[PDB]
DNA sequence: CCGACCGCGCATCAGC
DNA sequence: GCTGATGCGCG
DNA sequence: GTCGG
């Protein structure tokens, strides 16, 4: 209902990040944007927003020009200087943040031509972001990440029938469409005891590239691969656009916090953590402790509901995580 | 007013 | 090489 | 930029 003042605020929370380097502005301005988003009524004031947490006086002033005019005067500002377009462009590359992009500008690389014309100046996470710039616009309908996930499941298996290959993201959520895959892996042998294996990771990195559904790497250590997959195509059939994918391998025994943390969203689970910390615990991917101010030891977690427990909220669907 | 704003993996660099 | 700080990315 | 104390 209110996609204008939500993309207003968006536009607004990218300039902070990309361009001001000014992070919680980014973040006041991403909470006021979902909170608008899933207010059910269509904002006829600034006044009627600022009854919502997360808008405030500011915030309010720019919904108020928004709904009178349809514009914001600082985006049309901020639109017409090019130091500023240019680094916000610039930062849509994986790899280049806001100050690459400031330095790249700096030496006057502006363009998408100049970052072709320049990669040697570019490290490898940012030469395969220029590479598969233009692919990782696109969205990937549900349909493709199920044959994705029957790929990335299958090949698990074939390396150890043992691995648990879990698909969360956006996926989790149920979206009708994905920015990405993300696959959390768990094997028996490691735990927050021991880890009875190694490579654990490796070996299915291996095995996926081996198949030609793995065709880039951005990052890879013990737990974390960040990288860039492609569905095979038929005979005839144009290719598939290439896609971001990124594997998390978590203790098997913590599989619940690891779960939560990567099912998202990503602004759901910075609140998530917010409340826990009001509420007197810690959350990550790996435990919930108790909180002198200082993290106590592991409390046992049997599920996600379990963590929501602990900080006495109601449980929420994964669907309803989508902040 | 003002402090506080999650939490963490990997790549890179400085500095030893 | 190592440690630690910083950039970037994940959700 | 917002907000809680
Ligand atoms: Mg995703
Ligand atoms: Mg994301
Ligand atoms: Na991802």
């Amino acid at each position: 209902l209110n996609g204008g003042i939500t993309d207003m605020l968006t536009e607004l929370a990218n300039f902070e990040k990309n361009v001001s380097q000014a992070i919680h502005k980014y973040n006041a301005y991403r909470k006021a944007a979902s909170v608008i988003a899933k207010y059910p009524h269509k904002i006829k004031s600034g006044a009627e927003a600022k009854k919502l947490p997360g808008v405030g006086t500011k915030i309010a002033e720019k919904i108020d020009e928004f709904l009178a005019t349809g514009k914001l005067r600082k985006l049309e500002k901020i639109r017409q200087d090019d130091t500023s377009s240019s680094i916000n462009f610039l930062t849509r590359v994986s790899g280049i943040g806001p100050s690459a992009a400031r330095k790249f500008v700096d030496e006057g690389i502006k363009t998408l031509e100049d970052l072709r014309k320049n990669e040697d100046k570019l490290n490898h996470h940012q030469r395969i972001g220029l590479k598969y710039f233009g692919d990782f616009e696109k969205r990937i309908p549900r349909e493709e990440m199920l044959q994705m996930q029957d790929i990335v499941l299958n090949e698990v298996k074939k390396v150890d029938s043992e691995y648990i290959a879990t698909v969360c993201g956006s996926f989790r959520r149920g979206a009708e469409s994905s920015g990405d895959m993300d696959v959390l892996l768990t094997h028996p042998s490691f735990t927050s005891e021991s880890t009875k294996q190694p490579k654990l990771l490796h070996q299915v990195v291996e095995q996926l590239q081996k198949v030609h559904f793995i065709t880039d790497t951005l990052s890879k250590g013990e737990t974390k691969f960040m990288g860039v997959c492609q569905l095979p195509s038929k005979n005839d059939e144009k290719e598939y656009p290439h896609r971001r994918i990124d594997i998390r391998l978590i203790p098997k025994d913590q599989y619940y916090c690891g779960v939560l943390y990567f099912t998202g969203s990503d602004i759901f689970n910075k609140n998530m953590r917010a409340h826990a910390l009001e509420k007197g615990f810690t959350i990550n991917e790996y435990t919930i402790r108790p909180l002198t101010g200082v993290a106590g030891e592991p409390l046992p977690v049997d599920s996600e509901k379990d963590i929501f427990d602990y900080i006495q909220w109601k449980y929420r669907e994964p669907k309803d995580r989508s902040e």
